[PDB]
DNA sequence: ATATCGCACGTCTATTATCCTCAGCGCAATCAGCTGTGACTACCT
């Protein structure tokens, strides 16, 4: 069972854990503002973050 | 002997499913910075 860190509620399977090891279930997924997704190439142009950064840093 | 049916000879029209120019993401062309070799030119105390 994983905790959720918006409403603590206890969840085993949600979409933001298995995408994204994120500790939060479906029914506190903001998907349109907090957890909204964007492409490789924007979050590097806006952020200055290059590849190993993104996959090689812990 | 003269109109009439079978055969042929085409020709107009169509009851109906094709080829062009705009989009992220990763490997390669590009560039600033630094340095190495050689001789040159000069400048201060
Ligand atoms: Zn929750």
């Amino acid at each position: 069972y994983v905790i959720c860190e918006e409403c603590g509620k206890e969840f085993m399977d949600s979409y933001l854990m298995n995408h994204f090891d994120l500790p939060t279930c479906d029914n506190c997924r903001d998907a349109d503002d907090k957890h909204k997704l964007i492409t490789k190439t924007e979050a590097k142009q806006e952020y200055l973050l290059k590849d190993c950064d993104l996959e090689k840093r812990e």
